[PDB]
């Protein structure tokens, strides 16, 4: 069944894993070293064993092949996975003169109004962000997301480089090409910054008139990461695949530390009696062949009918 | 027996492979993505099924730890393996007033004398880089090469950032992180220069009080090149370990693809048919702890009794 590379993995880390005090100790099982691969020609491996959310997936997505940074596409989107980020940030110093939380992903965790505070004060950052251009230009700018090391590299000598444009340059001229590599790693701000890339390395690679793609990451959470990780890089193995008018291959997914967090064995363990169903056919417009510029309604998912989602708090 | 998944990967590139007309278009059997582990309790996973130069690899390993990038180390050490590199940026414009040699790994390959100019010419150039300070500053430092970007990336700020030894200082105050990585790739020189490396990224992990590696490497030669580089890194496994005073734990060899070339399949095959024998000892001057301060004789291997080595000319 296509999905299941996943749910080896799980069973894996389960009863392979290794316990790791290393978040605030808090704990984890964790195995160094996995490949796991996908043959796209079989289907699109959104999981069918608990609901996946394709949208925030596809938008997220999206964001990274325009180039952008700024939390404000996202949330013109419905689309909450980067605002923490940001908010961190914005409650840093200045305007923000209002009630200091730090560590709030864990005094809003181990909370009760603690909650309602930040969930009103983010309602609030997020509106700032939508109409406050001023605002957003400053605060919703991320800077270093994964859409400027793709597509803006900073050189040392002054300009950027859109590593993935040329990359798909490359497709179309030199498809056996052993370098067809994007890295989101950068040795210097990796020390500044808070979130040095999980997505570190990918290369694409051609035989057959099929491209094939292999992701690096470097550090994974089995339960609420990767079930969302495996389509936004399936999704990219479509739209390559798409441009550079070649067909779908494989998706290789390789881990470096792969870890479920203690407070997930749960569900992942509920999860795992479940059967996975036929996986959703991925569909895209064939009148729009421009990737970086596509929108969300050019990219079409369907017959993805799930098992029902299944709730676990973050660690 | 240790190194059964040497052996086990160029079975699978004969009998699974696939023809790229790639080189100038010459011929390779490659797969894309491959993990491979040896656990470095059991040996050293220098392959016992031909002779290979385990002192060709340790110098070569010594000058990417003294930070080293000029040829003159190496040769000072009957270590040929880079001045072809040299030698080409030599034969390119001044004092170069002798025989052209475009193409020389190829016409110096299907020649007779040709060979002779060459090895006189390189003889010569070898011995120059060997006494000319002068000359070897100018010639023999190569500049981009590991130890190089090992021990100092340039930043676009102006400084050189020792990315090995930062990370050799975190495996000793933070031994269970998830970013103890060093990258050799860099996006901006990457188009610039000749060989954009194979050994791409690394990422050590502690777990148990020992130390375990993983190499990503982007393109490989399964006869010719992954023999010897299957004990570089399994040397700097043994060496970190050895001075973040941790044991040594196991070394995964991650490809994206790997290959052997048509030139090569009658080794191979004959390799192949040999019987894998114990594999050495490695073992390492306790009274010194610098790796970066070690020396030839402080890593010794012992007990290494392979079958004969097989000559292959390189495609």
């Amino acid at each position: 069944m296509l999905e299941q590379p996943y749910l080896d993995l799980a069973k894996k880390v389960l009863d392979e894993g290794h316990f790791k005090p290393d978040r605030t100790h808090t704990g984890t099982y964790s195995i160094f070293g996995h490949q796991m691969r996908f043959d796209l020609s079989k289907g699109f491996p959104l999981l069918t064993t608990k609901k996946v959310p394709f949208g925030l997936i596809k938008s997220e997505l999206l964001w990274f092949l325009h180039g952008d940074t700024n939390i404000r596409f996202l949330l013109q989107h419905r689309n909450h996975i980067w605002d923490e980020w940001a908010f961190e940030k914005w409650v840093k110093s200045d305007e923000y003169h209002g009630p200091d939380m730090t560590d709030f992903g864990h005094r809003s965790q181990k909370d009760p109004e603690f909650a309602a505070v930040y969930h009103e004060e983010m309602a609030k950052f997020d509106d700032r962000v939508l109409h406050d251009d001023a605002f957003a230009a400053k605060y919703g700018d991320l800077g270093l997301v994964y859409g400027s090391q793709w597509r803006a590299w900073h050189t040392s000598k002054g300009d950027t480089i859109d590593q993935l444009g040329d990359v798909i340059e490359q497709i179309k001229t030199h498809p056996y090409s052993r370098r067809l590599i994007v890295s989101a790693w950068n040795p210097e701000d990796v020390p500044t910054m808070a979130l040095p890339p999980c997505h570190t390395l990918y290369q694409f690679y051609v035989n057959d008139g099929k491209l094939s793609l292999q992701l690096y990451q470097r550090s994974a959470d089995i339960f609420l990461g990767v079930p969302f990780n495996i389509a936004s890089y399936a999704l990219l193995t479509h739209l390559v695949a798409h441009e550079c008018g070649l067909e779908v291959g494989e998706f290789i997914h390789t881990f470096g530390d792969a870890h479920l967090y203690v407070n997930h064995l749960d569900q992942i363990k509920e999860q795992l009696s479940r059967t996975p169903r036929p996986a959703p056919t991925l569909q895209l417009n064939p009148d729009k062949h421009d990737i970086f510029d596509f929108d969300m309604k050019d990219i079409k998912l369907l017959n993805y009918d799930p098992y029902p989602a299944i709730k676990a708090p973050v660690a």
